[PDB]
């Protein structure tokens, strides 16, 4: 006997090795005058659970279809209730034994009709944008061919097929192939047709294929002109033509512009011009701008320049995959709005409508191929189809895809051959053929740190300690001199570092500083721009974003794929704010005697004349002067000194010698930009004269005794535990040490180094920093003044099962109006756990009140939160926030909200109000505790429980980038140690 | 200003390293004719949380009280809603910091109100057996003292106190003090009055105190006498008189008996005896016997024992620490009938009334001090109060009063210092009081290794291996020559052994037969006797035994505290099954051609005449012979062959050549015994004819082929995944293979040795054998006979990003009456990830039913479950129990039912019968999921689903004891190979 299984045909396809048959020459993406017809719409579409089950029941006619239901495209289709979302970093979700699938492997079979008018015959084509993983399509029933390459497009001739009229378009679709096994990136698995379908006619004489050759020369200012044009294959006459230069030239010919402006990131000119045949025109978008890499440098137009950039995925919280151009539009002004001047297209070509934008509004453009391999490294790189000479043709061709379609435009600056794909001949094979291809590029990948096939050397999440090793030219040197020698002549640039997941990320400020004080150093790439949070729905109605797991994955990642500076829809975490500051491209440092600022241009084209320069002076009631001050155009990293008007300085000498103050120059858009309107921010700086330290109230009021209770002014104390109970009306539940934080998503991640590996988080839990418990070692009053007493309480703070502790003495004052605290904080034993010294999260006190906060004020840094490495874009300045608005709303609940450098806060208690005072403190207050907040996976998860939580923090550890990278640097680190610190309180009711 | 502080004085006193103040002499329990009250019953009581708020308003008087309400006494007060049980292991639940104690302290304040008659004046007192663990008394407002030592009695005095009629009885009790840090054994933290109270009159010229001293020289015969009396301390004229023997003597003189009957647990003879005064009489009983060490052997009354022990706690699943005397001795019985002969009393002194209990039904006892201070060892054991010489008083005392309350007892055979107490010069300081109190008993401690103030070699789960060493006498030398050369001369004795958590406990048997091969082994001690479960209802009215964690507790140890032999309510666990056949003190080789059997009495004392000695012969359909054999006594270490009456292998060589028969011979009392009724099995053996190979069916049916399925006889399966969908009738819903079992006990604890200590339950998550994935390869017909096939199901099964994997092939055939089917298994790569070798827990087949199953039916080894290393009370038989009677009710579900040795099961699915033959194979059917069972962390977790999961394994791996000691040993692990082996099945509708 011989074979009985089922679906054999369809599974062998699936298990190619090859790239797909059936499709024209791969091109590049042009905008054509050739009529077309977009098939975008709603479509029928069936799903079945694998390819030995699909129906083979003559579907593709579109005529008797059974099981068929309405379904939009393009499309992610488990985002429409068909199957779901799952989410994996490295692991693949199915048994690794390349080129084989699953059994369980969604089938999905698409069909639509459409009407082909004469505009589409003779000749007409069909182009696909994108399908994830594998499609086969049919039209009217003939079998058109299949794709691979699940960001690439694919276009099929239809000249014959295509029938006048009515047509009937079908597409199976399969989740998994073997190209799965090259399209590991860590993202949500998600098959559909998720980008757009169109009906393309190709008239006689037209143009297939244009290839836009617009080189620079900074010395003389020239123009290098070149446009080929093609016709099936063949260079063919056309007429390319630039109005705004003047110039009528024959395409394939090289001409010399006489002058021309540049195009960068800063200044993207762009001339618009046309390559025309009989048949057909095509309408481009020409930027002028020449990559060169000299002396270790990464140059464009003859200058080096900073990369400010992120790593940009294709997501959506509702559509997946598919990102709607006005969302494209809104988040790349948002990035420009954040000073943000580069992109890295991680780790696939994006939809083809993003390079124009790019080039438009003016973006430093890594664009990546489409391949990754990452979950072969856990097995030795075994069966890696990097190297493996079986899949050649099908990774040249991933390759050849992505360099076609985009190589058009001046804001692609360097191509890269994918990510995470280990080493192997099929890379280096993908390397020879863009470096014939299109040398005018140079080549980048991660992969292999031999850099032995690419034009820079890349890294990713290299410490700030080997970034500055690399910025000087003395890393170690590899075993192979001739490659060694090749390396170090390379400019250096981190493809993705300060992972940004998070409570975070820190550390971006030790980076910067070296990314501008090395010129090989080319700058950096923020992982990651957006979370991939998928939004879910309760019959409550709330809204709040999922992650790997809350949709039945048997195998995921949890929250790693929430690791973004904005959320899936685009809101900013505090972490944008700070980067933006990080980056500013213009230095601000305001004179200390208010007398002028200093000035730095850290752009590398333009100057300082698109900036207005405004001051202004705040103080305790409000604005007290302002204006703007006019500024010769600085060149680029060039430097001046600006003065200010008199009238700010004799303002500054005038003041009380205790009053606080604030001067701010700011840097903003003096003309609405394409990216924003005049007035918007790119620049600031501060000098501040800060309050003087708060006096201590005369400790004239005395203890008064009871059975109970003791009470000293407005403060009642519980004479059993010492604490106080209330302090002028408004209860107090608690009042004890803090040494501990809800564990952010950095402290969740090993640490590397050391024989120490875990987490800070599981430090924390070991040593039992979570569980505090407090002991009553004496109450005790003293003489103060004038027949008045300071009240001394003595604990001692521990945990159970440990013999470390903390002696911790509380000194209360009074005057009968405000409250004086001195907290003293002193060691008992070494504070060793499981044999590694333990670290603390803060030296702080926690206030639970008996009754919620409304409203949160403050003097020191802000709006958003600000911890000991990151708050760079907190300000100094007055602040007022309800209480919803000082958290923060990450997806996994988090230790968060944190306002450091606070020199003064209010809380509002409805109608009473409590004012703290002191030497610089960190402030916090939430409506739950943090064992809530600890317990919490998803936001809905936080509740309200009617009391105060207020954390008063005298210091607080930084918190780093160690989910992946770096963790804290050792001077934000808190070790134990002994501390004493003042505070005052005082109510107004 | 000075003090403020509330309750100082309380909390002074708790925090003393006192002895406790004001009580009486520590004396011997003794049974005497002085008239006596007990105060047990209904009390009064008030919980505090703390001393600070205790309140000091004259409760004490019992007048006006305010908050008080019933409470039964004895009793663990969070036995009955006042707080919560709080389990840990090793960790203090209070902050380490001795002698301080933490302020949330339950204060339990108790109240009662009694009636002195006359004959308790002029002198009485009043008797407290104990209280956890700091207790104050008063009696009509005065203060009698305080009580240290929580499982300790202590003795008040109340002349001139007591007052004739009305008396009322205060007592406070702090659940913490001082004392904690020296109590802190593995089990539930339980404060209370929880042992009894009594009042007891001391008339003039009575007797406070006996000291009985009864040698037995095993030469000549004779019993060597000496019972001490004594008044306030000072020998007393009193007079002795043991009417079984004729003697009449005065206290205080050494006679020489010419004749006594000697003391065992074998044969513990007791001799009645009183010993009095003129206004008092004691009552005794007295068994002679005497213990000695020569020879590196522990020798009772000259002869070398075996110690077939078990760690008793005293616990109740509803009333903590006080054990009703009905449960004592039912539990003691169960003990006696599963052939223990050996009690240590972890880690305290039980119940006063367990001593006689011991004596009389036979037990030696290893009595052990109230003392463990294990909490210490993960801080380098600095402050341990065993080596502070501030606590050497208190230690002291607890010896003192341990040995002073049971120092008359003959079935106590060792002092023990205590448990997991480290070293120091307290241990040594008890050890010397012990020696000069009492020379007639050795002294145990395991915590000193070096054995230098003991007089055995003890240890703790020391490995088969190291014990078979230390059995040679040449275990490593210790440093010290002097102290080397006396633990070399020491007989060696685990006092605690296969753990016996969960399933299991494995490898009982290769310490059992070191212990008989080596007359230094001792013996062991297996831990526990008992789980700790604490009895938890629901609104459903469900029962389940609540562990750590179950209570609320901040810190806890989880199930750890269910680890023993029995449950709570002493339900037998199959690992007590197992124990009993392991230790059988009578050895039964059948002869293999049933002409009869070998019997070697292992008995150390008694011969063989208190046994009948029965045979049986037992058949497919029943019992075909049976009879009783008279064996002439054998005595002890001695051996025989017993012939068989001749019909018995006259039958054996009558039968078919395939027919499957059992001989079994027992050993049972032929009389009603103190601890069971006449006919009790004590010791078995058996020989087996085995049932022949199973035929495979010739396979003359053929393969019909449709669509969308596949029939071949009666199994018609799926087309698409080659799978049955049913067999003959009966649903299929699943079959595949297995590699992977719900993790035990024991597989959740580390593995030490090698650089994996990961847990086998997390080498298997990691090795993702929890989810298997099942890729179809091919299916094909074959030619069988006469036109028919065999239908051959080629397959991969491996898991999500694994390259590992293993292929698997079905191979079925059918005659139309019964299904052969041929597994055969086959590795594909190498079996190895995170760097280590994966194991599996099996090579098996799991079938999913779609009806539920009502009864199973199997040949094999029963009725209780079975696995490598396990299952030696399984005997070879035939067995049918309902479905739910072949699940074990383990307090955290986990693997457990498989029957191993099975050649024939039967699944009975209401009107059709599921037949299974083959090979040896395991049995496990249950009516949920192995996912359903691994996630369910309590029984009522467990639901049926309406369908039968059926495991035919063809190997398993080991249980061990990996939760607390060795691992599964060399020859039961389950490392990747290939495999194969067949089976038949078949439907009876
Ligand atoms: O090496 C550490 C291990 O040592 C063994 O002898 C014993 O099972 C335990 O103490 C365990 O912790
Ligand atoms: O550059 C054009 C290239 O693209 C392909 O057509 C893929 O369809 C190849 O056949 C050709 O080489
Ligand atoms: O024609 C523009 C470019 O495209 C090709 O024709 C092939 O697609 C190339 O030969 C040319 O360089
Ligand atoms: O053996 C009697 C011993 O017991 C104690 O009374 C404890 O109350 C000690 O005072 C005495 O030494
Ligand atoms: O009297 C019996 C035993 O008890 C004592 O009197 C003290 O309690 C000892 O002197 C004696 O050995
Ligand atoms: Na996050
Ligand atoms: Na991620
Ligand atoms: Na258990
Ligand atoms: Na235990």
């Amino acid at each position: 006997g011989r074979s009985l299984e089922l679906g054999a045909a369809d599974i062998q396809d699936l298990e190619s090795f090859e790239a797909g048959r059936g499709a024209l020459p791969a091109r590049a993406y042009l905008q054509s005058d050739a009529p077309r017809l977009s098939l975008n719409g709603e479509w029928q579409f069936r799903l079945s659970p694998g390819s030995r089950v699909a129906p083979d029941d003559g579907w593709q006619l579109g005529e008797a279809l059974n099981g068929f239901e309405s379904l939009p495209v393009p499309s992610s289709w488990p985002m429409h209730g068909h199957g779901a979302p799952a989410y994996t970093n490295v692991q693949f979700p199915f048994a690794v034994e390349p080129p084989h699938v699953p059994e369980a492997n969604p089938i999905g079979d698409h069909l639509v009709v459409f009407e082909a008018g004469p505009e589409f015959f003779p000749h007409a084509l069909l182009r696909f944008d994108g399908i994830e993983s594998a499609g086969t399509v049919w039209l009217n029933g003939v079998e058109l061919g299949t794709t691979r390459g699940s960001r690439l497009a694919h276009e099929f001739d239809v000249s014959g097929i295509l029938e006048q009229g009515e047509n009937t378009l079908a597409v199976r679709v399969a989740q998994f192939s073997a190209a799965s096994y090259v399209e590991d990136q860590d993202m949500w698995w998600l098959p559909g047709i998720f980008r757009d379908v169109t009906l393309q006619a190709r008239p006689a004489a037209g143009i297939d294929d244009v290839f836009v050759h617009a080189g620079y020369d900074h010395i003389t200012g020239e123009g290098i002109l070149k446009v080929e044009a093609s016709r099936g294959g063949q260079a063919i006459d056309a007429v390319v033509r630039v109005p705004e230069l003047a110039l009528e030239l024959a395409a394939g010919t090289e001409v010399r512009v006489p002058a021309v402006e540049p195009w960068s990131a800063e200044v993207p000119k762009l001339y618009e011009a046309a390559v025309s045949a009989a048949g057909e025109s095509v309408a481009l978008q020409i930027g002028f701008r020449s990559i060169a890499i000299e002396d270790a440098q990464f140059k464009v137009n003859g200058r080096r320049i900073l990369l400010r950039g992120v790593n940009r995925h294709e997501h959506h919280p509702r559509l997946g995959r598919v990102v709607p151009r006005d969302v494209v539009e809104a988040e790349l002004r948002l990035m420009k709005q954040h000073n943000i001047n580069a992109i890295r297209t991680s780790h696939y070509p994006p939809h083809p409508q993003f390079l124009a934008l790019a080039d438009q509004l003016g973006f430093y453009v890594v664009l990546e191929c489409d391949l990754e391999t990452h979950g072969f490294e856990s097995a030795g790189w075994a069966q890696n189809p990097s190297d493996d000479p079986q899949w050649e043709d099908a990774l040249v061709d991933r390759m050849r895809r992505t360099v076609e379609r985009d190589k058009n435009h001046a804001s692609v600056v360097m191509w890269s051959l994918g990510n995470q794909a280990g080493t192997g001949r099929n890379l280096a094979a993908m390397s020879r053929w863009t470096k014939d291809r299109d040398p005018s590029r140079p080549i980048h990948y991660e992969g292999d740190w031999s850099s032995e096939h690419v034009d820079v050397y890349s890294r990713m999440y290299a410490s700030q300690a080997e970034t500055a090793l690399i910025g000087q030219g003395i890393e170690p040197a590899l075993n192979d001199a001739a490659l060694d020698a090749r390396r170090r002549a390379m400019p250096f640039v981190l493809c993705e570092y300060v992972h940004a997941m998070g409570n975070g990320p820190g550390g971006m400020s030790e980076y910067q500083a070296l990314f501008e004080k090395y010129p090989r150093l080319m700058g950096g790439f923020v992982w990651e721009w957006l979370e991939h949070g998928i939004t879910v729905s309760t019959a409550d109605g709330v809204d709040h974003y999922g992650y790997g797991g809350d949709f039945g994955e048997e195998v995921h990642d949890g929250n790693f794929v929430t690791d973004g500076l904005v959320d899936a829809d685009r809101r900013p975490r505090p972490g944008l704010l700070d980067f933006k500051k990080v980056i500013e491209p213009l230095r601000i440092d305001v004179a200390r005697d208010w007398t002028g600022f200093t000035l730095r241009n850290g752009q590398d084209f333009a100057d300082t004349s698109a900036f207005s320069f405004r001051y202004e002076v705040e103080a305790d009631g409000g604005a007290l002067d302002g204006g703007t001050v006019d500024v010769a155009p600085v060149a680029p990293q060039s430097e001046t000194v600006v003065e200010l008007p008199g009238s700010v300085a004799a303002l500054a000498a005038g003041l009380s010698d205790g009053r606080p103050a604030v001067l701010t120059v700011r840097a903003v858009l003096g003309a609405d930009s394409a990216w924003a309107d005049a007035g918007h921010e790119v620049a600031w700086g501060q000098s501040v004269r800060e309050p003087g330290a708060p006096v201590p109230p005369a400790p004239v009021e005395p203890v008064q005794v009871q059975d109970s209770e003791l009470t000293l002014g407005p403060v009642v104390f519980s004479r059993a535990t010492g604490m106080p109970t209330s302090i002028g009306g408004v209860p107090v539940e608690k009042l004890g040490l803090t040494l501990w934080w809800a564990p952010t998503d950095n402290d969740l991640g090993r640490e590397w180094g050391g024989a120490d590996e875990r987490p800070l988080a599981t430090q924390w839990k070991d040593a039992g920093l979570n569980r505090l418990h407090t002991r009553l070692l004496g109450i005790s009053a003293n003489p103060g003044q004038d027949g008045g007493e300071t009240l001394t309480v003595r604990t001692r703070v521990s945990a159970a099962d440990k013999q470390y502790g903390v002696l911790v003495d509380y000194t209360w004052s009074t005057d009968g109006e405000t409250v004086g605290l001195r907290t003293q904080v002193r060691r008992d034993g070494t504070w060793v756990n499981r044999g590694f010294e333990v670290e603390w999260a803060r030296i702080g006190l926690e206030f639970v009140l008996g009754e919620e906060t409304e409203l949160v004020s403050w003097f020191g840094q802000g709006p958003h939160q600000s911890y000991p490495d990151t708050g760079q874009g907190a300000r100094a300045g007055w602040f007022s926030l309800p209480l919803a608005k000082m958290d923060v709303e990450y997806v996994r609940p988090q230790e968060c909200g944190a306002r450091s450098g606070s020199r003064s806060a209010a809380l509002q208690l409805g109608g009473r109000t409590l004012e703290i005072c002191g030497d610089p403190f960190a402030l916090t207050v939430r409506p739950y505790s943090q064992d809530v907040l600890d317990a919490a996976a998803h936001r809905p998860d936080l509740k309200a429980d009617g009391r105060t939580y207020l954390y008063v923090d005298h210091a607080l550890r930084g918190v780093g980038t160690a989910a992946c990278g770096p963790g804290v640097l050792e001077q934000y680190r808190l070790k134990p140690r002994d501390a004493d610190f003042i505070l005052t309180l005082k109510v107004r009711s």
